């Protein structure tokens, strides 16, 4: 019966957070209740926000919330603008979205990404070989964390090599993939570009649709560069973590998933969803048309799902984190990201004698005015 007053609209200004420190404003919101309302720097008005693990899964996996409708107005957001108007996989719903994700799904499953494990391991060794030959002072990001993800995706996409330059500038290729995809599009290849090529041939997807997806995947590696950057900043600044991984290599896969759960991958929240019809969440009525954001970072610190949520526990048993999202729009690169992280931890922790930061932890530069958090550089040193 009794009316439940709507939450006050909380303003969430863009703030550059140090290292991997948690956003105090998000903490405030997490403590206010499961359903809040926020207003970000750009776009207009307010949007709902859910922070609990169960509500985050509900909103991201329920058909009643859509992505296409976000383009119908200026939904309050962190990013200055929403250039990927239409066509981008993130802004598509079940009909078109499903066709697009299905065309390449097989290459990104656990078994799919295992295809490039061997070659990727070798590619990483060449990068580490070079860093070691050059001598101790090194920016781990520039020498390994940045180039490795790019090399890996090229192998998975089924592209030869030199596409990196364009990738770094993206900080051209649209035309490149248009060629490869639309000029080979029917081979039974297993690589991503072949799969897309084939799909386009079977009228499953459009050439433009295929190119757009190809571009997102090709440059999605920076996410691993930034995230793994935080992983190593943590492993080096907190030696007990690195020493446990050197002491018990068997725990590396689980440790990596725990690091992925904890690391605050982005600033604020990303892309909202629109309630296509009225929806009830924890006694709150979300009206059709309202925007609803989910915070995967907050969800990953849910005290019920992850007891002692702020502690990094490599032995954490049930670890259903949502760092790669949830629902239909869940990250296609999640399995590939775990593979890259696994190879990186192996190489960095086993092949660099006496590895440590070349500066105080607080002196490592992190990206400012960014959407995805991470170091701009990670200076390290070791015994030559
Ligand atoms: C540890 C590194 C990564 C993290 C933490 C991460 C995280 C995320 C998250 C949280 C989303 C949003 C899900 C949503 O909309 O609810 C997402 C989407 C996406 N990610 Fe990643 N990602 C990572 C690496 C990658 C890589 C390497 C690629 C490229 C192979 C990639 C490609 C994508 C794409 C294409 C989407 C959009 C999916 C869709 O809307 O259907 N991600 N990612
Ligand atoms: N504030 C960090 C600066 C560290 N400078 C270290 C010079 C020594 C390099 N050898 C490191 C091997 C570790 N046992």
């Amino acid at each position: 019966t009794i009316s439940q007053a709507v939450p006050p609209v909380r303003d969430w200004p863009a703030v550059d957070l140090p290292g991997s420190d948690f956003d105090p404003v998000l903490t405030e919101l997490m403590r206010e209740g499961p359903v809040t309302r926020i207003s970000l720097p750009n776009g207009e008005g307010w949007a709902w926000l859910v922070t609990r693990h169960d509500d985050v899964r509900l909103v991201t996996n329920d058909p009643r919330f859509g992505r296409e409708a976000v383009m119908d107005r200026q939904v309050t957001r962190l990013a200055p603008h929403f250039i990927p108007a239409r066509g981008a996989v993130g802004f598509l719903d079940p009909p078109d979205h499903t066709r697009l994700r299905r065309s390449v799904a097989a290459a990104f499953t656990a078994r799919g990404v295992e295809r490039v494990r061997e070659r990727s391991r070798g590619m990483l060794d060449e990068l580490v070989d070079a860093m070691l030959r050059a001598g101790p002072p090194a920016d781990l990001t520039e020498a390994v964390l940045s180039p490795f993800p790019i090399a890996v995706i090229c192998e998975l996409m089924g592209v030869p090599a030199t596409d990196r330059h364009s990738m770094h500038t993206w900080t051209e290729m649209n035309a490149y993939f248009s060629d490869l995809i639309g000029l080979r599009s029917d081979s039974a290849g297993e690589d991503v570009t072949s799969l897309l090529g084939a799909a386009v041939g079977r009228d499953e997807i459009t050439l433009s649709e295929a190119v757009g997806l190809a571009v997102l995947l090709q440059i999605g590696g920076e996410a691993v560069t930034n995230n793994s950057g935080q992983m190593f900043h943590l492993l080096l600044s907190r030696p007990e973590l690195a020493e446990r991984l050197r002491s018990e290599p068997e725990i590396r896969p689980r440790a990596i998933d725990e690091l992925l759960r904890w690391i605050p991958h982005r600033n604020a929240v990303g892309l909202s969803r629109i309630a296509l019809e009225d929806v009830e969440i924890k006694g709150v009525r979300i009206r059709a048309g309202d925007a609803v954001y989910v915070s995967y970072l907050a969800a990953n610190r849910d005290p019920e799902v992850f007891p002692d949520p702020d502690r990094i526990d490599f032995e954490r048993s049930p670890n259903p984190h949502v760092s790669f999202g949830f629902g239909p729009h869940y990250c296609p690169g999640g399995m590939l990201a775990r593979l890259e992280s696994e190879l990186l931890v192996d190489a960095v922790l086993d092949r660099v004698p006496g590895l440590k930061l070349a500066v105080a932890p607080e002196d490592v530069p992190f990206k400012k005015g960014a959407l995805i958090r991470g170091p701009e550089a990670l200076p390290v040193t070791w015994h030559h």
